[PDB]
């Protein structure tokens, strides 16, 4: 009861949208969703309580392994819960957590003077003031944090916790105690408009298009001209092209207002029939949305604005008189169970393989590969989607024989699955089929597509579809995955058009874990002060001088609610990352338009890997940069698979709401602005500007260090050479690459991408040749070992270039400006190469970097 009633108000706060809005709607399909996906969550919760010890740290800390993994010594620092005493001892990096477990116990017997009753299976190694853990059958080089620590030179600190102690932790967060026979043709009756504005001087019509997805069902019917006016009426007949019985499940009602002398005005959609399989009749008011001329891939539910919007009233007439349901998969399967199957010559059959092994196709060889389709199952099972985009979705006999085979279809590939989630493929069957496929994807795997799949909400017809169960039930067995889909949900409540659909999926997930929320209202408090101190701080800046405005932020930091509110809690950008003590006095902002926060924590557990920042950012839209760094950390793991390092430095960026988001700060590292700005009075001063970037290096890096500096300056190079072509990140220079004490190379301020439209060249660097050259004129051996690295990289991307197109494809949803149709994913395209052979691509590589060097040499000269 008193309990019921605080968690409905802490829901209401995380989410930004009070639950009575959802009641007050009293929406059937709303309601239903609340109630199943409040028992499914639950469910979950109940399951997670009862979780063994090992299998809770799975749930809590899932492992963070090296790519390659999913000989050498090395020092080890190890301390048991609640000691202040350590012990530092030597291991293999081959050593697996029990062995180094093991090693820890007979140090404490021995110091403690007792044959020890507990034994290393039952213990996990804590990573020292962080939410990350060591245990499971895998040698200690495989772990992130190792890795991290070898590559550092650091020495790892881990703790011994009992799991007891992992019990306690489980039980302190717990939840508390018939159509087929209507042959006429599809119509409706448009009424009137409300509240239209529009230049008098014109006409008003209304465009009606019927769709399966992207594609026309049948030709698309206008009304007639209307005066302009504030309440158009025209209360008339508009007969479509296909019969009642042919329209499909997934069938969308299209509508374009618009003003002619064209002048586009609003749009509105919906669905044919309801989530409960019912066609809609009766009187329907759609509240319109401003047009930025159909829009299929547009929301089907109306604009909640009903104050200010503009109206269609439509009229869906009683085409029985009994309620018409779509019908059942059984009488869909009864009726798809015959037909005729394929017979045909070799000669037909081999030019079948070479179109399936193939893109668009001529009208001759979509009828073959219908004709085929038995085979397509057989023999060729991975060509499904060129299968559904040769059905014909406005015939319901053909539906039936395309579903008949889906019903059958063996499971596919992860990568089959993700092209399948396309909105080219709006059937619920398929795109149950497509979830069912994608049940096999790892923790790992998931996470990496988790912003794509977010992204794919926004195309659902429906609130309770397979694709939120299955974000929910991933979401609720971790807590990571859980911690991402919240923030990329709760980064979007200010968009009106999924900000019911995203308010009813967070409820959902609280339900399953009110410990989580509490967790995550403590995230949203710390944003909340920074929202105020950045908005001092805009305010601020403009009058004072900056040493003034930095002292007045840190006041303004020192008070006990901003000290209370902005620490002790995890970090947005990573929940293995505690941000326990803020380090006011090492606070600042950025000069910047939007003057950036830099925020500094520091953590005594963890010493200096307790030592984080972040930079809060108010003002500009970050869900370019997180796509851009998302797909650089994908090419890092992609090249790591084939073993290929190439030093990358994918931070954290999270958008957390309107035009507000967190980056992650990188320690360690300055623009090659400031390095090149050759101070005087500093190590790195320089006879010649060339010299900044090896001489700021050389400081950093003394004796025999440099060597290593300069080859991982050389591989962070050849990575972002590659990455930022790839991608056609353009407007590089020296504010917004970054280099790391350790020579590592970075980008930041991701804006613009794929070409924007002018078709960015690969770019070389005469600053950076030089650092490659180790600092001479002519080094041919250390450059094209460079060149190596960006061709052996490239190759590999190449190799999964599907992977990066159907992703692409997913993010169109995304609603990004620079990714809104078909021609942006060209450029990903062009600059993969993909309609050449690995020979001609590479070629075509080498000729742009040829290019890009004799346009380096232009400053070489000089
Ligand atoms: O305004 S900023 O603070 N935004 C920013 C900073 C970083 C960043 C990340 C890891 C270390 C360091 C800076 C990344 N992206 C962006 Cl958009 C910035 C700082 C320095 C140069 C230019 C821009």
């Amino acid at each position: 009861d008193r309990v019921k009633k605080l968690i409905n108000s802490q829901i209401s706060l995380l989410i930004g949208k009070g639950l009575h809005e959802f009641d007050s709607l009293r929406d059937p399909e709303v309601n239903d969703f609340r109630t199943k996906m409040r028992q499914f969550c639950e469910e979950a919760a109940a399951h997670r309580q009862q979780l063994g010890w090992v299998e809770w740290l799975q749930y809590s800390f899932p492992l963070q392994l090296e790519p390659s993994a999913r000989n050498r010594a090395l020092l080890v620092n190890v301390k048991f819960e609640g000691s202040e005493e350590s012990f530092t001892f030597q291991v293999s990096t081959k050593d697996m957590p029990l062995a180094l477990m093991a090693c820890a116990l007979r140090k404490k017997a021995t110091v403690f003077r007792q044959p020890l009753v507990e034994q290393p299976e039952e213990y996990a190694l804590q990573v020292n003031g962080r939410h990350e853990y060591l245990y499971g059958n895998y040698p200690l080089c495989h772990f992130q944090y190792i890795c991290s620590c070898l590559h550092s030179g650091l020495t790892p600190h881990l703790t011994m916790v009992h799991s007891s102690s992992i019990l306690a932790m489980r039980d302190e967060q717990s939840n508390p105690a018939s159509l087929w026979s209507l042959e006429q043709p599809f119509s409706i009756e448009l009424i009137e408009g409300r509240k239209v504005n529009a230049d008098e001087r014109m006409k008003l019509v209304v465009q009606a298009g019927l769709f399966h997805g992207n594609e026309m069902l049948c030709k698309t019917v206008s009304s007639s001209e209307v005066n302009v006016c504030s309440e158009p009426v025209w209360k008339q007949r508009l007969e479509f092209d296909i019969s009642v019985c042919d329209l499909p499940r997934m069938a969308r009602l299209c509508f374009a207002l618009y003003a002619v002398v064209d002048c586009p005005i609003a749009w509105a959609n919906l669905m044919l029939f309801d989530y409960k399989d019912q066609l809609k009749t009766g009187e329907r008011c759609l509240y319109m949305w401003p047009s930025v001329l159909l829009n299929p891939a547009g929301t089907v539910r109306g604009n909640p604005n009903t104050e200010s919007a503009a109206a269609l009233v439509i009229y869906l007439p009683e085409v029985a008189p009994h309620p018409v349901y779509f019908p059942a998969l059984e009488k869909i399967l009864e009726l798809g169970r015959h037909g005729e199957r394929g017979r045909i010559t070799e000669e037909e059959q081999l030019q079948l393989r070479e179109i399936l092994e193939r893109g668009e196709l001529y009208e001759h060889e979509k009828d073959l590969v219908w004709k085929m389709r038995h085979e397509v199952q057989e023999h060729f099972p991975e060509a499904l989607a060129r299968l559904l985009l040769v059905t014909k979705w406005n015939k319901h006999e053909d539906v039936a024989q395309m579903l008949y085979l889906l019903c059958s279809w063996p499971e596919l590939p992860v990568l089959s699955a993700l092209e399948l989630l396309d909105f080219s493929f709006p059937d619920c069957y398929v795109g149950s089929f497509a979830i069912k496929s994608l049940r096999k994807l790892t923790d790992d795997e998931l996470f990496q597509y988790l912003l794509q799949l977010v992204q794919v909400l926004k195309y659902e017809s429906y609130l309770d579809c397979e694709l939120t169960k299955f974000l929910l039930g991933r979401a609720l067995a971790n807590r990571k995955i859980g911690h991402f889909l919240f923030w990329h949900l709760r980064s979007e409540m200010h968009v009106p058009s999924v900000a019911l659909r995203f308010g009813l999926i967070m409820e959902a997930y609280c339900r399953g874990s009110t410990h989580h929320m509490k967790v995550l209202m403590k995230q949203g408090e710390a944003l909340s002060k920074l929202k105020a101190l950045n908005d001092f701080v805009k305010v601020s800046s403009q009058k004072t001088t900056k040493p003034q405005t930095k002292e007045m932020m840190h006041m303004c930091m020192r008070q006990e609610t901003y000290m209370e509110a902005l620490s002790h809690l995890q970090s947005p950008l990573d929940p293995s990352t505690l941000l326990e003590e803020v380090c006011v006095e090492q606070c600042t902002f950025m000069d910047s338009k939007m003057k950036p926060l830099w925020i500094m924590y520091s953590s005594e557990e963890a010493g200096s890997a307790g030592n984080v920042g972040i930079i809060f950012k108010n003002g500009d839209d970050l869900r370019q940069d997180m796509l851009t760094l998302q797909m650089i950390q994908l090419m890092d793991v992609l090249w790591k698979q084939e073993g290929l390092d190439l030093r990358m430095t994918p931070y954290g960026c999270l958008p957390t709401g309107d035009r507000t988001g967190l980056i992650e700060v990188v320690l360690h590292s300055d623009t090659i602005a400031n390095i090149q700005l050759n101070k005087s009075n500093m190590a790195a001063t320089a006879a010649f500007n060339k010299d900044a970037l090896l001489n700021w290096l050389k400081s950093k890096n003394p004796g025999e260090a440099l060597d290593r500096a300069i080859e991982e300056f050389t591989l962070s190079c050849a990575g972002y050479c590659v990455a930022t072509y790839v991608l056609g990140i353009g407007d590089r220079h020296s504010d917004n690459i970054m280099i790391r004490e350790s020579g590592q190379l970075f980008h930041i301020d991701f804006g613009h991408f794929l070409g924007n439209r002018e078709r960015v060249p690969f770019i070389l660097t005469y600053d950076f040749v030089h650092v490659i050259q180790q600092g001479k004129t002519n080094n041919s051996e250390k450059f094209e070992r460079f060149r190596g690295y960006c061709e052996r990289a490239y190759t590999i991307l190449r190799r999964h270039g599907l992977l990066f197109l159907h992703l692409f494809a997913l993010m169109r949803a995304a609603g990004l400006p620079e990714l809104s149709c078909s021609k942006d994913i060209q450029y990903l395209k062009d600059s993969l190469a993909l309609g050449k052979t690995e020979e001609e691509a590479l070629k075509h590589f080498r000729v742009k970097f040829n290019e890009a060097l004799r346009e380096s040499w232009k400053t070489k000269v000089n």
